[PDB]
């Protein structure tokens, strides 16, 4: 009933994307809440937040996150000029999504050490169309499904290692899945 | 001893420096060598084989105490194509793969290694000044003793399209770069 796309719900921006593989139900709830239920999904990512995001937003989230297989829960966003995709990963399922990415260093924020990484995406889908761009990762060592993310600590850590922010695009708390099943119910503020 | 190559107590050795001063390379009994350095320039030296092989299992043991920029590695070259390579087992204050292009990961001898390549442009080499690629495997679990199955690295590199030519020397080496330290390493 909610199809892949973007828009606003109950005051919050939301984005939902899938590869058309079937097996994902994304729902928007009251306020900053969204749920995802999935079963033998393909690749998807969806959630609530802001458009545009900012370089110093403190993002609060709370709820339940129950992946069965490949999945992660993150602050997810994009920047323009240069085109950048980024993830501050708060929890993941059966696969560490930083695997294969180049480690850049570490940062401490909001009660955990994070490992930071970058990888190059070549001719991949993006907010401006097929493109080659860098994808930044900050992966929390102490997994959780509630908390507060001071995005500035991660942007500062990435910038130390090559990141430049031109103009911010969207910035959401998102659940990603990749050929897996699960449920999640997350509220953003 | 002075910068050069040779054999000592059954082992090939190579010692190179940039002329800056501040480093002593010493050959010891059997497969042992030591390095002591203090405000050095750039150097690399150690013991092993000439030529090395693409399936050698290399054993090293001892003490490695860098104070600054340094690494401990299986170090060697191939010819045709000219390739310089490092399987880095430990390092000091700087990750020598910094800025190199990551090609993948390989698990070997008790650790995940990150695999990289970079290009050296008009740089010193075993055949003179040249431009050539440099392959890296960098151990995540740092150690100063252990066993290196070189085939696991060479095969992983090949899978990422990193061809090796005819093998030249292959040693366990201590490198330093504008730093101080001591090391005592025995190869077998």
């Amino acid at each position: 009933t909610i199809q892949p796309g973007t828009g606003y719900n109950n005051g919050y921006f939301y984005s939902y994307w899938n590869d058309g593989h079937g097996g994902v139900t994304y729902t928007n709830g009251p306020g900053g809440q969204f749920s995802v239920n999935w079963s033998n999904s393909g690749n998807f990512v969806g959630g609530k937040g802001w458009q545009p995001g900012t370089k110093n937003k403190v993002i609060n989230f709370s709820g339940s996150y129950n992946p069965n297989g490949n999945s992660y829960l993150s602050v997810y966003g994009w920047s323009r000029n240069p085109l950048i995709e980024y993830y501050i990963v708060e929890n993941f399922g059966t696969y560490n999504p930083s695997t294969g990415a180049t480690k850049l260093g570490e940062v401490t924020s909001d009660g955990s050490v994070y490992d930071i990484y970058r990888t190059q995406r070549v001719n991949q889908p993006s907010i401006i169309g097929t493109a080659t761009f860098y994808q930044y990762w900050s992966v929390r060592r102490n997994h959780r499904s509630s908390g507060s993310v001071n995005t500035a600590n991660h942007f500062n850590a990435w910038a130390q290692q090559g990141l430049t922010l031109g103009t911010m695009d969207y910035q959401i708390v998102a659940v990603e899945g990749y050929f897996s099943s699960g449920s999640a119910s997350i509220t953003v503020s």
